[PDB]
């Protein structure tokens, strides 16, 4: 039988590759993505066959990632409580996806990937999965084998071959996780030296530094005037804000599978874009719609935190979304220092702000007459309670 | 006729003073609040005795608006637009409420604020006033008076000898607003040297300070294990905060009186309380209450912006934030580092975190059926769609 | 100076007509449209010549109104305060908009309505007015008249010529609304023979009356298997809803303006399509889908309540409403009794009910795992209070 | 082992006792509940005994049922999926509340319940079990034996000396619920005399009756002027509401476990109750209050649905809904007549209501201003879309 391993070069994929020819003794058909982990993802695909592979797949899907996943994600103004802009969440979809695609072009019967019995990957790789193939099969070696403890896979490890070796990573295009390990202990700080996208905002420059980014109808189109695509535009915010010290977050958070968890995020490119988004919108769209568009963000944060992203409730939102982010064109100007990005400056062709309904269509009479009605109801209710 | 002014001691409210008395030929007692403007009150209440005031008192209101305002304003978390902490919109209230107090002992059937007629804060004043008292008779010389133009204003403080002299500006024990003039050019950066209470991060100390800010149901108590009351506590922060250059924002808000206005905003204490309870939060508060608190927030925000403090709506949102915020205790450890706030740990006596269930709560099994159950109308929908 | 005046042919339009000639020494073009009132606009359009008009202008505005702005509202599911259907509601931006655009093409600066200083309809044509053309100039009689009651009207009236003739009425093909005079005491029943678009149920057929409606990508397309028109369709179901008397509502509301008004409203047509529509959504919506949009339901319908049609916020709602609604194909089947409506059956090509789920994929095992799951947290919850 | 038994008396359940004992080697302990069932809950606690329990308990809680569970979910105007009122769902937690204490003071360190694994109900007690006593042991043998068929259960039974005897059914104070069997078909309109909590409205009174159902503070504490406790008074309203068919429903509902099911419900009592509140709050509650608390009462319905009763979420939420719920107070009349409810009347000691603001403080021109303000961000738009 065939299977089609999400396969990303670690140990322990290595392991589960191993372990699913074994067990199933399945033709196993490894599959790298490259989504900007900054891994060159041909030794992975090589590696995958050297551990016994029947076959190995490597793609660039670094556009794919941005253009149809994190952009849309940046659109709606998601963050999961407070802080996460949920670099790991929108890269599950993109690579369940394939995988099925894969399996379909393969004729594969299941699906297989590395995510842990613990945690929330699990869950969006197979909603989306089976979202998008009900019928397909689905195996995740952390919940199925018998391994208790890292010496026993290490082991199991060195038996078959495999090359062996403070906390776990995760890496693409729009940040880095770090959680597990050291992590683990709420109340202690990240050691010194962890973070590998962002320089410390102690070894940052000391001169402040502007960047410009335009957006068009919701999407940001380039940086400091340069017209950049989606991957390439991601990228290039990455080292700008990256130099910087941009985009740290220190969180404990609460997994769809019921735990709270201590993580670590450095998304400098992402988080320039989020003030930046905010920035142009805060010309170009109406206080109303700007409102109740806040108050939907949270319910689509924790959808694709959860993994509900090929859903018909979140593509529901994304049409809302989508609609609202088609007036956000326009350009913001940050100013970036020592770890953070100060939003100092603003532009759009169609801006609603008119200096000249502030300086000294407003007739101040108008105003007592609103202030009057406004007040009417919290009138009444004072004189009922006498 | 009898007329109590609030009464800050500036050209305005001067040059209002005056105007009244003249206007309507009533007795004009002058109020002024020490709400942490770091002006010395009493000068105020002579000053205005020197200009006319038939009675001038001035009260020590800090503790009163950081305990019965600040306090159960960030309880809920409210954040308007993304970015404004509402340093000026929770403040008029408690001036109002005061204004109210004073006519009711003087027997004056009035109350005058000097609040433009472009603006919020009449909307402040006014809700407050008809909402305690509804019978309230309640004057705005902004939307009254004939000048037209400062130069106008000053000609008429002069002739009526009261002392006369790029953006104004509103301080109190939460924050320092600078809005008008130069700041009218939403592409144009704030010009260096106007923060107040806040020194400039290039300025700030080169070694990080940590923090550490105790909460006790929902509500700071203590800094660096020193017992503060409220007032003293929100002063305490805003030292340590403001020599780091912390809590500066700039953004194009939109008025409840219809148009967009560009502000900047110093709020030091106030943002790192932010972070330390959102840390706190993150021990002590369930996920789904937390999400639900979330969505809830941003409407409460809008409340407080508009004026709405004494409104049935408020208080009912309160008594929802309130619940939740009873928990609320604990200890969260923030680093303080050229205008950046970091939180880099938190502790609470009834934690919800537990190492045991990240560590390597349920078994692996019960995970694998919570997705099956997570999917089924996903996968029924993808069956349909066939 | 050219004034378009929104002209229903009664006292109080013909008042305005002369009232308006004579105060602005304007040339009036009155505007009479056709929404399903019962009477013959003709003879208004005539009555507007007689009492002065410039020029007459009458329109069959039915299928417009149901097409354009009932069925995109009902997609929504809105209901203000929990019963009133928007009958008057979104019948007055319709108006509205036909104000400007004739104002527009006969040079006219201005437009006028006969909505009185304190309700819901002067705000919902006004703010539709100015919405479409920014500048338009609007006038308001009842708010600039000295009129001191009814006498003084009935004098004014007569003196020009006007035909003079316990509550008030406003019908369209969507209700027709009562309130006012012996409707204000909201502890008296509305009187006998009130009504005239329902049958009393007490007069209602002794055997109810099956009904089946058709729906097609959210809007009803077809009445027991026969196509109808938007418009056609409303007015069958009015028919056959009205027969049994279905559809009556009488509630204390809230006005955008402040105060509570006690209003009767009999809504037979729309009644049935409210529950028609929920009925053929059961089988085709999502679960979540379904909740989240219940969910913003209420907002939407305040928004047709208070007036904004043409604003952002309610465009950007409808993208959302729109969207899910599109899935809304079925039929409904409902039982038509002695003034109530009663589900009894729906069916649809793409359902997603599955009689294979509930009949004694799924594996009762997978539930445990579930239950587990969901209830880590509040398990973790009870151990931590001890 | 000891183990506490949710016993109904019925075949199911007393299967499920011989079953528990033999196969956990354990005696078991049974719990009958009278919370409005229509049975005489002595019979099933004998009958408990006889098959083979070694205690039996018995209780009245319909007390406790409609005071603790009931009233508060309807303060909260709980309504799941536009119809369910929820009959079922509240009744759950407090029946698991019971068997966690009685296996508390049993010393039993599990519980049991007969509720299926495709459904609800498990939930609900199972989540209220592990909410209550975390570490208590759920058994649910539907989920775990090995019957394959209905022939053998009753041969199971049979052989146990247990009697043997088109839809099922739950019945309680509140409603009965109708599911499964023919109804799986929601095409097919639900059998002729199905009905036993109401009147057919074809035999319904032909004379309409009048109602009257006082409030204090959230709770409804009359019914036609006698005082009447929870219990008694839910009782009293299904009496006067079943004479006349009122409270029938027939839906498609989503079920928490993922698929949809056709359930039919009468809810006579309840339904008369949830106008009665509506109608009393359009007199004492705040507009914005109103609307808020609407737009939360859909999820508060989920919640209950789900089974979160015991659940931070909801006991947070039960805060916002208590604090409106007590300014609910006041009497509503209502009209009862062959299947429907129609509210004729309302009053209040503290009603918002003035005649004064609707009849011909409040003066029209200030609702000038009033639109001029909200018409400004409409205006400011058009102008920009030029
Ligand atoms: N770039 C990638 N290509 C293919 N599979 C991946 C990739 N990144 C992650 N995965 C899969 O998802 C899991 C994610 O966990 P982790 O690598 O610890 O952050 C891995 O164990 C893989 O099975
Ligand atoms: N500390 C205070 N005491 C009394 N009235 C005040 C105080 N601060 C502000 N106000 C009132 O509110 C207005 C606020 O204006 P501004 O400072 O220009 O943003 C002043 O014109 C006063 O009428
Ligand atoms: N069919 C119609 N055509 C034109 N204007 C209308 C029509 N129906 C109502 N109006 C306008 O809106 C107001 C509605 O008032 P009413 O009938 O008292 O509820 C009238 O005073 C008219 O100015
Ligand atoms: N009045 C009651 N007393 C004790 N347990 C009950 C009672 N009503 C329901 N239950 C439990 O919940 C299940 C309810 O029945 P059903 O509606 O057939 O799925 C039974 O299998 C019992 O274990
Ligand atoms: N650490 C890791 N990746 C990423 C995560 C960042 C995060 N807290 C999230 O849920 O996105 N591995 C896990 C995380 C998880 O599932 O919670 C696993 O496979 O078990
Ligand atoms: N500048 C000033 N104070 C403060 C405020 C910050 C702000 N944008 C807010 O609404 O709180 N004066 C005004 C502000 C206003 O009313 O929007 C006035 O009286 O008109
Ligand atoms: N009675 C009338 N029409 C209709 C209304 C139904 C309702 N309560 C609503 O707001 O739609 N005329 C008024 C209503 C109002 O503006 O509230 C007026 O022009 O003054
Ligand atoms: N029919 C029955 N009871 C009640 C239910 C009404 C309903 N649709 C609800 O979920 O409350 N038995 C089931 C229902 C269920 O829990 O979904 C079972 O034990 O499996």
């Amino acid at each position: 039988m065939k299977i089609v391993l999400a396969y990303s070069g670690g140990l322990d994929t290595s392991i589960i590759l191993k372990w699913l020819k074994e067990t199933y003794r399945a033709e196993v058909i490894a599959f790298t993505a490259d989504i900007g982990q900054g891994e060159e993802v041909e030794e992975a695909r090589e590696k995958a066959l050297r551990t016994g592979a029947s076959k190995a797949i490597a793609l660039d899907l670094k556009e794919e990632f941005v253009r149809d996943f994190v952009f849309p994600m940046m659109r709606a103004g998601a963050v999961y409580e407070g802080y996460y802009l949920l670099g790991t969440s929108i890269a599950r979809p993109l690579i369940a996806k394939h995988l099925v695609r894969i399996a379909e072009e393969e004729g594969a019967e299941a699906i297989a990937h590395g995510a842990t019995g613990k945690g929330n990957d699990q869950v969006r790789f197979e909603l989306t999965a089976y979202a998008l193939k009900p019928d397909i099969k689905v195996i995740a070696p952390w919940r199925e084998w018998s391994f208790q403890g890292r010496k026993e896979m290490i082991a199991y490890a060195e038996a078959h071959g495999i090359p062996v070796p403070p906390y776990s990573m995760d890496a693409n295009l729009l940040h880095i996780s770090y959680e597990g390990g050291v992590l683990e202990d709420p109340w202690a700080e990240p050691p010194k030296g962890m973070f590998r996208m962002t320089q410390d905002p102690e070894e940052a420059p000391d001169a402040p530094e502007y960047v410009e980014v335009e957006f068009f109808e919701g999407d940001p189109v380039a940086v400091n005037g340069e017209r950049l695509s989606p991957a390439a535009l991601l990228q290039r915010l990455n080292e700008i804000g990256g130099r910087h010290g941009v985009g740290r977050v220190d969180i404990v958070e609460n997994r769809f599978v019921g735990m709270k968890s201590r993580g670590v995020y450095e998304t400098p490119g992402g988080t320039i874009l989020y003030h930046a988004r905010r920035a142009v919108e805060s010309l170009t769209l109406d206080r109303e719609v700007l409102h109740q568009r806040d108050m939907l963000s949270p319910k689509y944060a924790e959808l694709v935190y959860y993994g509900f992203w090929y859903a018909p409730e979140r593509e529901a939102l994304q049409a809302y979304f989508d609609h609202v982010a088609r007036s956000v064109t326009g350009v913001a100007r940050l100013k970036l220092y020592k770890g953070n990005v100060y939003v100092v400056g603003r532009k759009a062709p169609k801006s609603l702000y008119r200096q000249d309904l502030v300086s000294f269509g407003y007739d101040q009479k108008d105003a007592e007459g609103f202030i009057k009605i406004q007040a009417l109801r919290l009138r009444v209710r004072a004189l009922v309670e006498r």
